């Protein structure tokens, strides 16, 4: 996908519906399909004019997130992703992410051990958390 046809269906939208909130309202579109174009800043844009609209739609919180996740900006990241978990706490596997983001990025972190806890107690037993206790084991103080 061109940037140019991404331009064209934006200009659709606003030929057929002109009012700043229903442009707003189409953000989310433009902003898959700027994704798939593989404009990282305008998707970036874009899903930020559809969050100013659709506040509480978790998906659009995910979606930034994932765009931030791409760029290695682990703190805009984990910020989107805690955002979306709280608005829908369904994603459990977001749980986990953000632990493994906050690991790779700096398992330092104080905030790694916190999200490491939250994923062990919603994925028992699982060696990707396992794993991340490892790391934060291996980085610990001594008495």
């Amino acid at each position: 996908r061109s940037k140019a046809d991404v331009e064209r269906y934006i200009a659709s939208v606003q030929g057929s519906t002109p009012s700043p909130r229903q442009k707003s309202m189409k953000g989310f579109y433009f902003a898959k399909l700027y994704m798939e174009a593989k404009e990282y800043d305008l998707a970036k844009k874009y899903i930020c004019t559809y969050i100013n609209v659709q506040e509480r739609d978790p998906k659009a919180h995910r979606f930034l997130g994932l765009l931030y996740e791409l760029e290695e900006n682990t703190d805009k990241a984990v910020e989107c992703y805690r955002r979306s978990v709280e608005l829908n706490p369904m994603q459990k596997d977001l749980v986990l992410k953000i632990a493994e983001l906050l690991c790779k990025n700096d398992v330092t972190d104080g905030r790694a051990k916190y999200w490491v806890e939250r994923a062990a107690k919603l994925f028992p037993g699982s060696p990707a958390v396992y794993k991340l206790k490892e790391q934060l084991l291996d980085c610990e103080g001594e008495d």
